[PDB]
């Protein structure tokens, strides 16, 4: 099935080079990382865990910030856009990009309101204090049932306006030539970064401790 | 401020005997525990953290299953009950006791519906698990408790974990709060591996 | 490099079909799957997270509890054997395979004592093994007895779950989900396209 | 015994004013806090865990790098110094005060070498990686049996530098007249703070 390997790896980060400190110089990192040998694709990214929740509803979802511009250069989800469109994922406009099946749970359609809660750790007894905002449904994908169920997509600097962060990313996502050669591609690039840098890539995965 | 100072003591858990084992023969272990010196009230708890959600809004919680019958020997939130009762509280029923300002945070009066969210950890990374819970009691006792703690029954927060009818430990209310780690450490001593012993001098 | 490929694709679990409980049965949960289709490989596994420490250096390891006999059949780590023998792990003699730079960082050879540290609780190993294969790996991951993972664990004799090869990894979410479909509540799937929050 | 609720309660940190960013201007901070009401003295801190190696042993321990001459207006450690002292506890010489259970049981004396770790988290498989740091015991304390085992000091810009932070601190430790009193200090304190701050007291477990 050769669409079944595209859809399969074209979800998976392949490597990422990403900072413990918001990276609002992000496309210089991108412009240093594009000629790297391998290297086929680069895009900025932010990964948020969080709920949605809707209508007494709620789901666990992993969003990512994104810019759509670039996100084309390492993903296959605007080839799977069932309604909408990623490109209103825009700055300060607050639409999200759900899965079907994510969706269909929340009895979300498109130009629906949804909100999206992000824990937030308390020394108090409580122990979260949840950030939540409010999103609109501007895009809808179906790619496979794992993802269709999981993921997100929100604007990058919206992400970061959630953390309470200046414009920035997280890190840059890498595609490859050869999957194989992502754990060598990112440790080689972190080696001449510095220290706030790390790899992370596609091999790293379940405790029972 | 001697009401300050129950408010405040009558809210800390001075110790407990805990298990990591869920103990469905909790009524037996409390009069095993009631008659140790320095011991005056032993009631179970299970203690659970998640968010509550209504109308929108979410907001942070630790919730304790309680027995009202026993938690009165350890408590003093009976005391300060503002609408509702804590009796209302009983197995299969779903309801709840909160704070009066986490109530009003989320437009809550009593007998509302509001939904106890509990977090799942997933490997694939929150798979959430929501209850609809009945308010059936509202207490008012300081700015803290009152916005962060929340009461259920006690077999309906074994349920929500999907375990038998059971207790997380016991709770102990002593004479002197600064025996609190002896009790409680002579206690375990004697118990299988399951046990252990918190108090509150460990933060 | 068509080595590369088998060094890297060698080491990753490709599926899993894992349990919340450990799996006194596992045996009948391997005879189950090792016939499902794409499925070329099944081996049982428990999987934990702590510090080794020996002479005063640690290092942070994630250590798979495996049976040998079975361990072959999903993996690559058999085939680099450096020092010692993965036979060496037998039930109740808590020997230890590390990884070759592992070992080094705590100053370890063969047969030397190494103690686990896990969530602190200790218990003290032999190095009965030492691997090499790549760079990340010998430097992160050990394996011990299955049933010594397990004891460690307080449990009784059983596995985490059982690692799947396959003959097309592109298969494994499916391969896996469709397996675990028909089971009760306990069992849940994992696979390789599970992968670094901000 | 008033002996014992003096040692129990003088080891308890009744409340902070803790920072999720380093304070390099904590000074201002004590004076901005030693005067609310109800406050009879303030200190700071940062927090660390970790483990010891010595010996062949290794044990648990929670660090608090401290200024011992503002640590003694919240604490009785100094009253309970049975070897060496806490004044030498000064930054760049990396000494260390030990309760004397964790000292017996990794075989340590005054002036003895011992290790501390402390586990930075990694996305890869391991975990942790380990940061090392070699230390000297220059003091050794003795009040009660858990504290002696699981609790040690130093100097407060040493531990700044283990993070590889700058000098400064994670926040200050209160002491009160009251004990009861310090939920609703340190909430009233941290609400005229700006967002990077936030409380803790002893009431929560």
């Amino acid at each position: 099935d050769r669409e079944l390997k595209n859809r399969v790896l074209g979800m998976v980060p392949q490597a990422t080079v990403s900072s413990t400190q918001i990276l609002t110089d992000w496309p210089e990192l991108v412009k240093r990382v594009e000629n790297h040998p391998h290297v086929t694709g680069v895009a900025p990214f932010t990964q948020l865990q969080g709920m949605l929740t809707a209508q007494g509803q709620v789901a666990g979802i992993m969003v990512t910030g994104i810019d759509p511009k670039y996100e084309k250069n390492v993903s296959i989800i605007q080839n799977h856009i069932v309604a909408g469109s990623l490109d209103s994922l825009k700055k300060g406009e607050f639409g999200i990009v759900l899965g079907k099946d994510m969706a269909d749970s929340l009895g979300l359609r498109l130009n629906d309101s949804v909100t999206l809660v992000l824990p937030e750790a308390t020394p108090s007894p409580a122990g979260v204090v949840p950030r939540f905002k409010r999103f609109k449904v501007v895009g809808i994908f179906s790619v496979g049932a794992e993802v269709d169920s999981m993921v997100g997509y929100i604007a990058l600097y919206d992400a970061s306006t959630l953390l309470r962060l200046p414009d920035g990313a997280q890190g840059v996502r890498l595609k490859l030539d050869d999957i194989f050669a992502a754990p060598q591609v990112a440790d080689d690039i972190v080696k001449n970064l510095p220290s706030n840098f790390y790899a992370t890539n596609w091999t790293y995965t379940n405790l029972f401790n």
